[PDB]
């Protein structure tokens, strides 16, 4: 220790810890997501009178092209890759959000939540991970748990832990068939490696309070995933058993 | 609810569905991957009387060493360097897949899919990710699915759900071991038509499930024979 700075590292490590100040930093630096309320506004700034048939046209790209504006666009169909060049120079759209507020096409999927997830089951047959995929791993999977915003649809009130947990472990089926899709290589990772590479988006997702419980829950029941009385379906019960296994 | 954003968020979610609207961005704005067509195309024409053996080459390239043509002619015999960079000028072949014209290996491999598969069985001891590794987590693994071409051959019609997914799980086996030594390598694309898109072209299924009873690895009534249902299970359990 007896270069000057050498010394100054090892006094470094001899304080005590400030546990509490190192613990605001840690929830700082910590993931929090995407906020939604501002992809909206600005995609309502930006749009105007076309803004709500904007918002469909990326919506429908984020469910079956994911973020990939530039390789997708290479493979489309010209009038398709035409108003997604266009779209992309008018709102900005990135592939990776650099900053909160960035508008990837994933994050306008996600603060619109409940209509993606009815349009991913509308056009389910355009999916790349869909009912095909879906068959493999159970029976009847909802096909409006076959997106990226599924996650925030689902509840922590009004419903049990227990509800929320199977609700997750049966949406991180797909996900996990997803994530595998996205980035080959997770068909080389553990189950566990695959699931904390969507564990904080998909936490994330859950205890946001800006999509409001109450709906998510009627949203749930109406479209058959929770019962009557706010229990998941057996399809969902069938789903999250699969993703346990093996 | 709290938010006029919030608000804004189920409001939009309230809309009746549009399905002839959705549709159409859906058909638009659906990604091919790949066009065999296009890459037969460029083959042929180019290649002439010259092309058979050419791409030939090309896919025994592809199911020894992928994409990696310069790291993989700088230690290969003269003759082989010579001749494998002598078909890159010739035609066109890069490494990465940058747009839908891009001509690697691995898609010409593709392209050809039982070719491809049926080579890879012949060559099966010059595989890198071979039996030598999976005749450890089996025995009798169908050599056949030890390439990036037999996902092509999934069929998806005139086979029962439990056969379809058989093979899917069958060859999962393979694609995962071989991931793993690639997710390893000191610095790509699967594809099936399960995970395709509406655009994409496949041999018919009809025509799978044919060369499948042929080469063995579904029987002749349709059902997969022990070493894929086997191998099946192997990957169901972990
Ligand atoms: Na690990
Ligand atoms: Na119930
Ligand atoms: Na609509
Ligand atoms: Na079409
Ligand atoms: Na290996
Ligand atoms: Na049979």
């Amino acid at each position: 220790a007896m270069s000057e700075w050498s010394r100054i590292a090892v006094e470094f490590g001899e304080q005590q810890l400030n546990l509490t100040e190192l613990e605001d930093f840690a929830r700082e630096l910590a993931y929090e997501g995407l906020d939604p309320a501002l992809i909206i506004k600005k995609l309502k700034e930006t749009g105007g009178d076309d803004w709500v048939k904007d918002t469909k046209f990326i919506i429908v790209f984020a469910l079956t092209d994911g973020n990939d504006i530039v390789k997708a666009s290479g493979d489309m169909s010209n009038s398709g890759s035409k108003r997604l060049m266009a779209l992309q120079e008018k709102y900005g759209l990135v592939e990776r959000a650099e900053t909160r507020l960035s508008i990837t096409p994933v994050r306008v999927a996600q603060s619109l939540p409940t209509w993606t997830c009815a349009a991913a089951a509308a056009l389910k047959e355009y999916l790349p991970v869909g009912p095909a995929v879906m068959n493999l791993k159970v029976e009847n999977y909802p096909p409006e748990m076959m997106c990226m915003a599924f996650g925030s649809l689902i509840p922590t009130a009004g419903v049990s832990e227990a509800t929320t947990k199977t609700l997750m472990e049966a949406y991180s089926l797909w996900q996990d068939a997803f994530t595998k899709t996205i980035n080959v290589k997770m068909r080389g990772a553990s189950k566990t490696e695959v699931y904390n590479s969507f564990r904080d988006p998909l936490h994330a997702a859950v205890n946001s309070v800006f999509f409001p419980n109450d709906v998510r829950v009627k949203w749930l029941k109406a479209k058959g995933i929770l019962g009557p009385d706010g229990v998941p379906s057996r399809a969902a019960e069938v789903a999250a058993a699969a993703y346990r296994n093996l």
